[PDB]
């Protein structure tokens, strides 16, 4: 209220729509009954009542659109597109903002364009926004001795107990926010933001305002003459495909996935209709988890994160748990190993995945296994892409957390470095420059 | 928080010079219809919506000026519906797919009459407010005055005005818009659907056999179109735009934002076009004042006490550049009065040299299907009369089936 | 050179073996209708047509074929029409615009009342040939056979057979099939001039009254494509390929070339397709032979005395690898005859499983308009009781408003 | 006969059209009073018979067409297009055939696409094509004692004194050849020889078959990757604006010429429909003579050659004659000054036309004023681009004599080289390696 500058909201408790099918509830009942890890503490009445606001909400995402990501996917699993995936590390309600949300699609279309280029084929575009508002956490406690933030989903970041209880009005808080990021995703992907024509200036900035600018001056300057190039032969914005952005998160808290859940087929099918695209991240994807079995009922396609202690027999069990029917780019199997060990650990488990006839996207998370040091960041991508030219393999894409912000967050990069609400992200200049490098490992 | 029903928030650039004045002296004008929550709670919920990410963005609302100013030239036609009001207890996909489908409907039923486009405009993603003649109800009640003022139950708690409504109708608000962005780059935009539209139509409608000429006309232009090699893919993706009753000057205020002709603007990013109802049209008050300092195209309504003289009045407020689509004049009159009342209006305003779009709303001077018709009838005649433009319609849905038999019926007008 | 009326042409790498030996035995065959010219002067006006460019280029013949797998499938509908026997005197700009404009407007009617695309195949660039039932005409004469043949002049000097017509014809198809090209990519090919073609139709015409009411749903057909956003840019750019009866065995080999489904195979560059007339289909002669030979699709005349074997045996011999829209059977039995005859024919043939185009030619077999109107009639009939595709229509042109009359006719058939 | 190898072809007498306008023909009449330059001996009587003839055939070029290359000249004068103009110096009705037809169409593309990428803005593509039979002669008598050789249009290239005489019979064989010409012309830009896709493959041949090859691997890559960036932006041949190649020759038979003028609009006016443009030559451009007459009553857009002997005043009396009416492009002025002379004479004419306020075409034409070495070729090339660089100007094009035959005509190129019926041609490794170094002055 007026002593506390806060305002309450109250939550309007509207009619259910009809409930999903209940061969589909029982075969979600069966998966949730799982043990599931670093699921938030608040009790089961205050869930099921936030859950069911969620259930009558207009979805995020629409399941044409997942389809298509789908199609797009199996494009990239089979060596003929690139996935780009990248955004904030932590998204949080503060920060959803106009600029902030502009910045991160600037920042994926300015990458996309550069990392086309290089690959000479199409790139698809998988923002970490409208829903990336909750992170596991290792600590029980934390370094000030409060309940650990585990994202806006969840609790508050201010360092206070109250703000760090677990809340599951923050699930509705966190539709809301996703409902309008998504809202403006679309339209600024339909505005003249996603013109091929504004990359001339962008690049342009990049390489006058980089120390180390004169290196990617001759990228710069071909990506500027290929563009001309396609306008001189008559090609105008009118005449090409619409910018698409898919949104992703890592589908962490099972109580909001599952409420977002809807209908669609020619069988019927659960949709999660929170996002495109969705993870398992490294401390959740329990093979025998709820998690996993969630993944394993929704449509969408998903990924898991493969962290060292990764075996190729357990990356194989996730393809015939997570891939049954043998669809390409329904799985991405994301690397997160350490620029150290990427080379050495990486290219048995692809030996053994390659052998199951199944394709899966093989992905690059260069940030989670590496402060960060950018140098060690573009290593891990450097051997990812040694690992799979050796195997003859498809490197399908990265996955990077990034900002449109000149923040200070990872070390090195041009700018000689010596915001985020979690993990160090690159800022807009470290993340242009990776995209720069990536460009000439498809080139090389 | 949960246990309390509520979302918890804390609330812990300038505009410039010129536009800081403006807006200021627009908002120090009096203002009809306003709701009575204190000032000190309506400032807190202004200030969360200062930052949130906007309903519409200014690219959108400069592409919409330019199909309007088509239609005020006379080479589009403007179609305006959707709910009379929203409510959060009906913002569903369902509703919202449902409310999609017959504008998508009725819009190619008009395009085939008129052989132009017609522009799109639906009553979503913000008609959360409406004026009413009585502050007390039949029941003894507060009047109900839209879910972005108070609740429409039967009870004096629920009718207490609440400003908290200010953030959950923007939340409703953008929850629908991102749906309706979503469903018009989907497989619902598609034209082939109209074929199986219209059959159902003309099988489960009392009067359907009235129509089967027409919608076998448009079943055989669509297939034409195809033959002559047109897919999907080689038309404008669907384009619906979204507009309300801009009544409560809380709201439109903190969805304010400033844009770049060159020099900076404030445009209402709440929506992409709003009008000014017949209950706030004060030619000297806030809303009209409001209206003159954003770039958003806006409307009038103009009810039966309108005279020539305050029509040219509006006209050279809020379209003083001579920007063909900037202003729509919406004639409410009710059949008995349209074809009399309308005219002189039209011909001073011609007489300007200013283009307004000329826009019927059949429903609010009127409910009877058969007057509904009956005005839109006079309208067009008051303008075949004149050689003016008769430029469009402004209807609430009338249930799906009657709203598809007034496409159908204003599609033989434009025919005629 | 100019003082004898002459041009003077100084006359001073093989096929693969196998298209060799098929060539030389099917020319080796029994051959009807052939000029009566000496082999040497044959071979000297052959040798000069071997190295020419040609009318057409494989590319636009495997193009074609796919189109006319489409008829074949159902899903086109084949318009062939034209002079019934181009002359070097009216191969002219006017005359050829005139043929141009006339299949384009029949084409866009057919298009609408079919809702299917229209393939146009034009009689042009190269119909200078007709086989005659007497050597002896009714001044007692020797047969004009057509300008590639004999003069038209009724004196028996004309009428000698003169081989330089081969070369004479050439240049007066290369020049046609240039200006067709250049008008099918001009304004001339723009659908917007229908209105206006369809408009002087109606207005013109004796029984105009009766097609006003399909000529005004084609224009608010087209006005409605405009309003959805399609533009000419946004079109197919018109295809109008060459036909003729491949009659003159020494033309057709000549302009015979070679190209690469990845084998070198011969295709008639003389023309897109060419058919076999009634009096030139003998089963084992040399006519059919070269159809045979020939990558081009083919056409086979069937008059009332053609057999529902004979039919079979056509199929078999001319789409031996069962490639829909190889090959076209034009029914040409007359209107009284056609109800009865063609019945058991498109029977034996659809049990096949080769899916030939069904083609109709209501002139031949018949000039009463009613009658010509009535076999296409009779057409549709057979097809609809059968469940059979009725393909297309191959007319003479009928003076241009009759020809006009029978498309808006025909619209008709494909709308019942 | 049989006994002479030769077949005589009759000219069918056929009736005429109604004649062109008498107020245009009076205007015809008047221009065709000067004298004339170069033409042909043969009778009046037999060149009346023949003109008759032309009168009545189907056009070569449409109104429309003529009115489109128009608008694509004015994009040249105004710096916003480059006009590419080639072929044979002289076509031989002998060599009119579809391989050497084919050669000249690819060669033309080919060197249009590396122009596209070095300028960033459009090609315009004017073949010497469909009617360049016809050329003047410096020597009463050639080498062998006989009558000179004047083009297919006049008389024979064999070397016998009855193949020698003048025969306007030859304007219909003309015709003829040049409509069946222009016939595949229009079918060759409609096939899969005008897509995109074939670049790759003729650019790939002509750096591994050339000894410069290496020299111009680095922009033949650029192309490549450009190309490839253009498809994977989703661009494919369906959604490119139709190749467009139009057709020239030097305006030098009168004959030919009047015979081919059609009316069209929204003022009457006479198109030559013999071709899309034409150009008067060194010889035949007196400024009080037929040729430049003619030219000023066609509705054609005309070049003027420009030699060494050209003063700035006469090159403004050809601005005032032909672009009375200020229609950028509808004059081309065509530098041939040699490459020593070019830096030296050709900067006070360019000055002197651009104080007229008129917009003409600049193009380079690097033979006539140059058998002939390739490297002096290049250097008036080089002179020309210098020449405007200095003054501010637009360079607008070439005017080039090539085949896409590996003939031995011009010395130099990659080829060290130490069948025209007239001047040396550039072959097609020398026309192409041309197109890369003009494409890197566009760039410099
Ligand atoms: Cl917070
Ligand atoms: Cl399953
Ligand atoms: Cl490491
Ligand atoms: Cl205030
Ligand atoms: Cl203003
Ligand atoms: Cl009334
Ligand atoms: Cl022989
Ligand atoms: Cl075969
Ligand atoms: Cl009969
Ligand atoms: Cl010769
Ligand atoms: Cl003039
Ligand atoms: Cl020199
Ligand atoms: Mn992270
Ligand atoms: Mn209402
Ligand atoms: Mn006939
Ligand atoms: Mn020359």
């Amino acid at each position: 209220g007026a002593m506390n500058w806060t305002v309450d909201i109250p939550i309007d408790q509207l009619p259910s729509l009809p409930p999903l099918p209940t061969d589909l509830r029982t075969r979600l009942d069966a998966a949730l009954a799982k043990p599931a890890a670093q699921q938030p503490t608040w009790p089961a009445d205050q869930a099921l009542a936030m859950r069911t606001v969620l259930e009558s909400v207009p979805p995020v995402t629409v399941p044409s659109e997942i389809v298509r990501l789908q199609e797009q996917l199996a494009q990239v699993a089979k060596g003929e597109a690139f996935l780009l995936q990248g955004g904030d590390c932590a998204e949080t309600f503060m920060d959803n903002t106009e600029p902030h949300i502009r910045g991160n699609v600037r920042a994926l279309l300015q990458m996309a364009v550069v990392l086309t280029y290089g690959a000479s084929m199409p790139v698809v575009k998988v923002a970490r926004i409208a829903g990336q508002y909750a992170k596991p956490r290792s600590a029980d406690i934390d370094a000030l001795g409060l309940r650990s933030y585990r994202g806006d989903m969840i609790n508050g970041f201010a360092p206070d107990a109250a703000a760090r209880e677990h809340d599951p009005s923050r699930l509705v808080r966190a539709y809301a926010n996703a409902s309008a990021a998504m809202n403006l995703v679309r339209a600024l992907t339909s505005s003249p933001l996603a013109s091929l024509h504004l990359v001339h200036d962008w690049n342009r900035e990049f390489v006058r305002t980089s120390p180390a600018g004169a290196r990617y001056e001759a990228l710069a300057t071909e990506i500027d003459r290929g563009l001309r190039f396609m306008s001189a032969c008559g090609v105008a914005d009118r005449n090409l495909q619409t910018a698409e952005i898919y949104a992703s998160h890592e589908a962490l808290v099972l109580d909001y996935e599952r409420a977002m859940l809807r209908l669609s087929d020619g069988e019927p099918q659960l949709f999660d209709l929170s996002a495109h695209t969705v993870w398992i991240g490294e401390r959740t994807r329990q093979i025998d988890g709820a998690h996993i079995a969630f993944a394993q009922v929704i449509a969408n396609p998903v990924g898991v994160k493969l962290g060292p202690n990764m075996t190729p027999e357990l990356a194989v069990e996730y393809v015939e748990r997570l891939d049954p029917h043998n669809k390409p780019g329904r799985l991405t199997l994301v690397s997160r190993m350490g620029n150290h060990k990427v080379r050495d650990l990486l290219p048995p488990i692809v030996e053994k995945v390659q052998a199951t006839g199944h394709q899966v996207i093989w992905q690059c998370d260069p940030m989670h296994g590496n402060t960060r040091h950018f140098d060690r960041i573009v290593d891990e991508v450097q051997g990812f892409f040694e690992v799979h030219r050796a195997l003859g393999t498809h490197p399908g894409g990265i996955h990077v957390e990034i900002t449109g912000e000149n923040v200070t967050e990872c070390l090195g990069g041009a700018q000689d470095i010596s915001e985020t609400a979690c993990d160090p992200r690159l800022n807009t200049q470290q993340s242009l420059e990776l995209a720069f490098l990536v460009a000439e490992m498809l080139r090389d």
